[PDB]
């Protein structure tokens, strides 16, 4: 029941995507390692409550890796954004909700200010808004270094569950692996300033919601937090830390559900 | 420097307390253990910049366990502000700025609200405003075990440094083991209730200064952040978790000294 195919676009990428479901569009965007496995568990529960579910990997990264060197280096939330609508467009997917984490999360919000027509309503999780000089500086490491740190460091930091993160298994850690040099040359020194998160102005009345997780080190997403107030944007808590989809599959299929659920009601 | 010595109250308390230095007065107002042995290293540091800082075991608990039941039982942010005038009256300060961490956060923040004429500006740090039954249950359970559970979860889960909580020593864990179950049985289910939180307008323009631990897992004192932001009060991140006094004492005592500083360059003005 779950389509596993791939897409060229006339901007030059081949996308491997993923669809299950009939009814209204959701649109999981990953976060900055690119690999839509890990939506795996929650597509399915999402697409039985009566939806059709679309996802990818990221351009550059895992089998969406054939693409122009500029889709994968100096990374901007307004780029990937580009990008999405490229294959929505492919895909004829003309009005979807739209979720993502870290470099997925202001590609949503910058989607939902750039293409309201197109966008129901956008959930972002963990938006990165500062940079961080101790991920910046690996781009200048080997790439053999930078997955060995970058590895340590979703598994230790980030993940929110360490037995669910190594379950992913032997083939995601393969592509991730990967991944982490793109990743660490492409997207860290660009996506915090392109952060559209800047306007607290253009975020109020537009259909947000925000989360951070319940196990994140205050200090990460802070700024989340405060912004989304000052927005007056709908803004809670998941379980786990920066990938809920992976640490608590469950809850965040009953999340993405509710919350689309929200607004195909408010729509009418 | 340090004077270290007890003052009664009409109320029935006797307290320990502790004062250093000349000066504005800084009053540094215990968490629910009650225990001001860990502001030491700060009240000395703090002294030294040109304040008169106070600092007491809360009622019940440690050196000032000579108080009416009424204390120590059914605690509320309205009565421990009320405790808190009695000593300040005691002695003869007359206007201060203050600090206070969780059920002290709720103190100064009740002291800020309800006796605006005595209080410079106030420090709040993680202020409960949640119960948690997990927390509430440890009430029916025997001291011992009290002791034992809040013991643990002190040092591992949320002192923001183990290291610095271990290093408070022998003597002030010995206060603490029997502060826990006081601690259980009077404050968990009444604290959070009593939040002076409820009215955000009537946190509006106030002199008010909040902080969150910066390793405090985001879903503890999520609410502080959330209402400070509605209310337009200053909120930022000190380092390490519940007890910053304990785990980075510089930084706390650096950050008390500004905070102090800029009320009083506002107060001029
Ligand atoms: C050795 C170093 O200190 C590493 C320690 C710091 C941790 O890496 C923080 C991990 C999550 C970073 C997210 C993030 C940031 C960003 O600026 C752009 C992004 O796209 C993302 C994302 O995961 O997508
Ligand atoms: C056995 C369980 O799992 C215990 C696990 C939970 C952590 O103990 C508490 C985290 C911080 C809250 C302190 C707090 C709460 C309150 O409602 C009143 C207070 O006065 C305080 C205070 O420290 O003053
Ligand atoms: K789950
Ligand atoms: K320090």
């Amino acid at each position: 029941m779950r389509t596993r195919s791939t897409i060229s676009t006339p901007n030059g990428i081949t996308w491997y995507y993923e669809q299950e479901g009939t009814g209204p569009d959701i649109v999981l965007v990953p976060d900055g390692l690119g690999e839509c496995q890990m939506f795996d568990s929650s597509v399915s529960q999402i697409a039985a409550q009566g939806f059709r579910v679309t996802t990818f990997d990221m351009p550059g990264m895992s089998r969406s890796a054939k693409a122009p060197a500029e889709t994968y280096t100096e990374v901007t939330a307004q780029k990937l954004a580009s990008y999405v609508i490229s294959i929505l467009d492919a895909l004829d997917i003309k009005h979807a909700t739209v979720w993502g984490c870290s470099s997925g999360a202001s590609t949503v919000v910058a989607l939902l200010l750039g293409y309201p027509d197109r966008i129901r309503n956008a959930m972002c999780h963990e938006l990165p808004t500062k940079l961080l000089d101790h991920l910046s500086n690996t781009a200048v490491l080997e790439d053999e270094e930078i997955s060995n740190i970058l590895a340590n460091v979703m598994l230790n930091d980030v993940s929110g569950g360490s037995e669910a993160w190594q379950a992913l298994g032997v083939e995601v850690h393969a592509r991730l692996h990967k991944n982490y040099p793109v990743f660490a040359r492409g997207y860290p020194r660009t996506i915090p300033p392109s952060a559209p998160v800047q306007d607290v102005e253009a975020l109020r009345g537009k259909p947000l919601d925000w989360t951070v997780g319940a196990a994140t080190p205050t200090e990460s997403f802070f700024d989340n937090i405060v912004t989304a107030t000052k927005a007056g944007v709908n803004i809670g808590l998941l379980p786990g830390m920066h990938f809920p989809y992976v640490s608590h599959p469950d809850v965040f299929a009953k999340y993405v559900v509710e919350t689309t659920q929200k607004h195909l009601w408010n729509s009418s």
